[PDB]
């Protein structure tokens, strides 16, 4: 009765991508069929399934003869990481009322009726549906947050967990927290289809695509304690992740956004000079009750490896030594701190972009690490000097420089190693890459 044990024994279906082949590692050996257009993209711990809106993008799981988990009153839980692009205002108008299924165990235009369960979306609403053998149905309807920067169906990898207890209710969990319930008592036996099909069915927006990962099924209704453990077991601090939950790539551009003040953008005063925070502009839409801070404005950064070692991996791993640069005016400028450059209180060292000065050593050795907030897709950058001593973590500091107005200048500081168990710190950075899953309206 160790949670890890329970989670192991209760698993009767578990899909994992290995060798670019989709398979069931549950032990039960369910037949997994993959159609030509079911594509693989990077995901939470390896690769995920990416389904586009076409008949050829489909994955079919044919359950083992023994894998009977929804008999007369048999409790069950279904989990998976989901990632759906941000719906544009226009599509929210044309397709806001369009409910399309993405995962379902219901045989539709046939001899039977809605077999058993389905997961679908209608606008910015995730839906869980249960249908018994007599055609009775219960549903959970989860309405997403208005602030798309902090929403769940707005382009980030989020862990979905739908538990079902026949004596009480079906609960919807997102990232380990309960967001919706529905009393399912009074529902009869569930007479399902032998196949569990992952596919965009009934979607009228040809550009709708979705990614699903770690589709798993349990023969019991997990409780909070078990969902939390399961949820975090996927958060392995191996590779660092970008703002969407995907792996951090080296020679790729990124926009920085301090998690402590997610409304600010990073700006360059002038080439050989410092960087400071600015206010990101906002999109708002009263009619659709949607709004969010615009992304993609501000300096662009690039992570380069410090030295060529053993193997050239494309993903930045927690602990790798790197060099941060900023693409600007068609050149790439190294970020570092000059031997005796400007600094507040003898400690908070001011960071320079492309600082070029004959005879003055520049400190650039950075270390990308995940020191805190494992549930957040953030990064902490550490700067070192020629002797590999720490100049500190990269964060901000408020003050002036010259006749320049008061600003929150990016600095490097060791102070952060004193205040570190806090929920909000300031040395935490989101790495945001341009993604077609997110367009500003």
């Amino acid at each position: 009765e160790d949670i890890d044990v329970i989670l192991k024994k209760s698993t009767i279906l578990n899909l994992d991508i290995n060798n670019d082949i989709i398979s069931d590692i549950s032990g039960f050996n369910s037949s997994v069929i993959t159609y030509p257009d079911a594509q693989l993209v990077p995901g939470i711990n390896g690769k995920a399934i990416h389904l586009v809106n076409n008949e050829s993008s489909e994955v079919i799981v044919h359950k083992a003869m023994d894998i009977e988990y929804n008999d007369m009153f048999n409790n069950f839980t279904v989990s998976f990481w989901l990632r759906v692009p941000k719906v544009s205002a226009s599509h929210l108008e044309q397709y806001g009322t369009n409910e399309y299924s993405i995962i379902s165990s219901m045989k539709k235009h046939s001899l039977s009726i809605g077999s058993g369960w389905s997961v679908s979306l209608k606008g910015n609403n995730l839906i869980w549906t249960l249908k018994d053998s007599a055609g009775e149905v219960r549903q959970i309807t989860f309405r997403d947050l208005p602030d798309k920067f902090n929403a769940y169906l707005a382009n980030k990898w989020v862990f979905i967990t739908i538990t079902n207890d026949r004596l009480s209710s079906a609960n919807l969990y997102i990232n380990g927290v309960l967001m919706g319930s529905a009393e399912i008592t009074g529902l009869g036996a569930i007479r399902e289809d032998n196949n569990i099909t992952l596919k965009l069915d009934r979607c009228n927006n040809n550009n709708q695509y979705v990614s699903i990962d770690k589709f798993r099924i349990f023969c019991k209704a997990l409780n909070p304690k078990e969902i939390e453990k399961l949820y975090t077991s996927y958060l392995s601090i191996t590779f660092l992740r970008d703002f969407w939950g995907n792996p951090l790539r080296y020679d790729t551009e990124y926009y920085l956004i301090p998690v402590a003040s997610s409304s600010k953008d990073v700006q360059l005063k002038n080439i050989t000079d410092y960087m400071y925070l600015t206010n990101a502009p906002s999109y708002t839409n009263g009619k659709l009750n949607i709004y969010y801070r615009r992304l993609y404005n501000g300096l662009k950064f690039i992570i380069k490896r410090y030295t060529p070692n053993n193997e050239i991996d494309s993903f930045v791993k927690s602990g790798d030594f790197i060099k941060l640069y900023v693409s600007y005016n068609n050149n790439e400028h190294i970020v570092g701190y000059p031997k005796d450059g400007n600094a507040f209180n003898n400690l908070d060292r001011i960071l320079r972009v492309g600082y070029n000065a004959p005879g003055i050593p520049l400190y650039k050795k950075m270390e990308a690490v995940k020191l805190r907030d494992l549930k957040t897709y953030s990064v902490q950058l550490k700067l070192y000097d020629d002797k590999n001593a720490s100049l500190g973590l990269v964060g901000t500091h408020n003050g002036q420089i010259g006749n320049d107005p008061n600003r929150d200048i990016l600095i490097a500081s060791n102070w952060y190693f004193n205040h570190l168990k806090d929920k909000i710190l300031g040395c935490d950075w989101y790495f945001v890459p341009t993604d077609e899953g997110w367009t500003n309206d």
